[PDB]
């Protein structure tokens, strides 16, 4: 009720009340930002980082890997600063591939090797943390090396850091995934993509994280329309029968989730079939926002 009605940016008085609500206790809304759809990626791209609303709590850095200097440049000159500002958290997202990667040893020296290099791509941008993205099984030596690399990063982040750093967790899979079995303790936030899912399900799924985690590390996610992208059919009109709606509104039987995140929250508001790009005043994230702290 301290976030404005439009994507208004606060200044002074209006932007402390801001800064004190994602200080206090709120379900928190975060969202993955397509770096290759950022206008200093590129060109024809329609929205930029400076846009995010500045009631969002985590701003995910989700590049693709072809993304031009100008962007990781901005990102860390006038993104990164701006988004502190507002009391935004910017975190890089990187796939399971990184940490599973046969160029680094599956020794002790190599997940710390590892470690290192994935740091970099935290430290170098003064980012909050670093998100990884799990949506594959993994064989013995695949889950060694990445059980590793997640033990060696919880030096710097997550729980066991004391940098009040993050170590998130993205998956499409559920608490009975090895790689979870192993690297839990190291994690701030669990985020399970819930992309055209039964809402029926929801507590089916968040019963297999609850033994390792307190449901206010536990959030779920919907997707934004992509251009020419997958219809999950999330985001129907209208907004208050939504899937989207239903993951801000939803609470596991008997304690409280930790909010929800938006995959593409760089599409927020694009209809289901517009393959255009387009400008965005993240009606459907600030509206979620409220609907899940009222
Ligand atoms: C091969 C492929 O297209 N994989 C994508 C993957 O790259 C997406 O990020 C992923 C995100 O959604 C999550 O995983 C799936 C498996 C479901 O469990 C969702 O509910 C999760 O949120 O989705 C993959 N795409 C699909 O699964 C699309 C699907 N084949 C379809 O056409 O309906």
């Amino acid at each position: 009720s301290v976030c404005p009605s439009d994507n208004t940016h606060a200044t002074g008085a209006a932007l402390q009340k801001i800064l004190d609500y994602k200080k206090g206790d709120h379900q928190i809304m975060a969202g993955y930002f397509r770096s290759w759809r950022d206008t200093a990626s590129g060109t024809g791209n329609k929205v930029s980082m400076l846009d995010l609303p500045d009631c969002l709590d985590i701003a995910f850095v989700f590049p693709e890997g072809d993304e031009t200097a100008s962007f990781w440049t901005t990102l860390k000159d006038t993104y990164v600063p701006a988004l502190h500002g507002r009391g935004i958290k910017v975190v890089r997202s990187v796939g399971i591939a990184q940490l599973i990667n046969t160029a680094w040893d599956n020794t002790p020296a190599g997940w710390q090797g590892l470690a290192d290099a994935l740091m970099k791509t935290v430290d170098d941008y003064g980012l909050d943390g670093l998100d990884i993205n799990v949506q594959q099984s993994l064989n013995a030596n695949q889950l060694k090396q990445a059980t590793g690399v997640f033990n060696a990063l919880a030096k710097k982040l997550g729980p066991k850091s004391g940098t009040g750093k993050l170590l998130i967790f993205d998956t499409n899979m559920d608490g009975t995934q090895p790689l979870w079995r192993n690297v839990y303790p190291t994690i701030s936030y669990v985020l399970i993509q819930s992309y055209g899912r039964s809402i029926s399900g929801l507590q089916t799924t968040y019963n297999s994280f609850k033994s390792y985690i307190s449901s206010k590390q536990y959030l779920i996610g919907f997707s934004f329309y992509e251009e020419n992208g997958t219809n999950w059919g999330d985001t129907t009109t209208p907004m208050t029968s939504s899937r989207a709606w239903q993951y801000a509104k939803w609470q596991p039987s008997g304690a409280t989730k930790g909010g929800i995140f938006s995959y593409a929250i760089d599409r927020d508001g694009v209809a289901i079939g517009d393959n255009t790009l387009k400008t965005t005043d993240f009606t459907w994230t600030r509206q979620l926002i409220g609907a899940m702290n009222p």
